[PDB]
């Protein structure tokens, strides 16, 4: 079928992780005012002391149209991507337990100053560009381990 | 007094943390090569469990002449701080167990394409933007709390 892609917001994708972003986000003033500190945007929560790492993963941009067929789930620890130098990029996500509850799927188009922070065992698509190559910051367990990948019906993003 | 600013490297930056960058690291090509995974760049050295955060901290643009006095470090935790939109910026490091020792104390700049990750116990200087106003992608453990402050003798940054 066709996946619908949204604009990325907060609540939008609170079932599945949280969106890094300062606009309409609560800050503290901290000295005096020259930095505004737009704390607690993500929790890292990862399994393992010794494997909260920062990575970087520069991802071609996909062609167009775009269709999936399958997602990936992390169920040790979550995994932020953030763009480094303003990108628009897209996320897929579901819930579900043993497999991706497609019930549950959507997509998502970012405003260019937002990062993700996918939940511990939520399904998302494979990390890919939008447009151009992009580097994105990333906070995860890294190494290619305890990945579950599962098919999904076939489908085709849609920017309607 | 003068303190001279040179360029930021990770050998030259390693007794004081590590540098969140790509060039000349290694990386595995991931999907066919579609994703080049820069790994390992910095591991978040946090050990209270739910406390390992990601803010972004947004600083204004330090006045020049730059004259510091003091440094703060973070006995509980690892701090990083990566820029948002290739910004270039300006840190300060020392080691030493009780105090400041002064003898480690070092300047750099970065070249826009770099982030740090001070390990914990670090002496660094406060959050600063360079020249315009940078929003700093953040992984710490947040709050203003279990901060050390140290004056150091008053010092002039140098660019030269």
């Amino acid at each position: 079928m066709k996946l619908q892609v949204l604009p990325l917001s907060q609540e939008a994708f609170s079932a599945y992780g949280d969106v890094i972003e300062t606009q309409q986000r609560d800050f503290f003033h901290i000295n005096n005012g020259l930095v505004e500190r737009y704390h607690d945007l993500a929790l890292v929560e990862i399994l393992e002391q010794d494997r909260t790492l920062i990575s970087i993963n520069r991802a071609q941009p996909a062609n167009l149209p775009l269709t999936i067929h399958e997602l990936e789930r992390h169920p040790l620890g979550t995994q932020a991507f953030i763009p480094m130098k303003g990108e628009v990029f897209v996320v897929v996500v579901a819930l579900g337990d043993d497999k991706p509850d497609l019930s549950t799927l959507r997509a998502f188009i970012t405003n260019g100053e937002q990062g993700v922070n996918y939940h511990r065992n939520v399904w998302h698509h494979p990390l890919f560009a939008w447009q151009r190559v992009t580097d994105f910051l990333t906070i995860d367990r890294g190494g290619s381990d305890n990945c579950d990948v599962e098919s999904i019906p076939e489908q085709e993003l849609c920017f309607a």
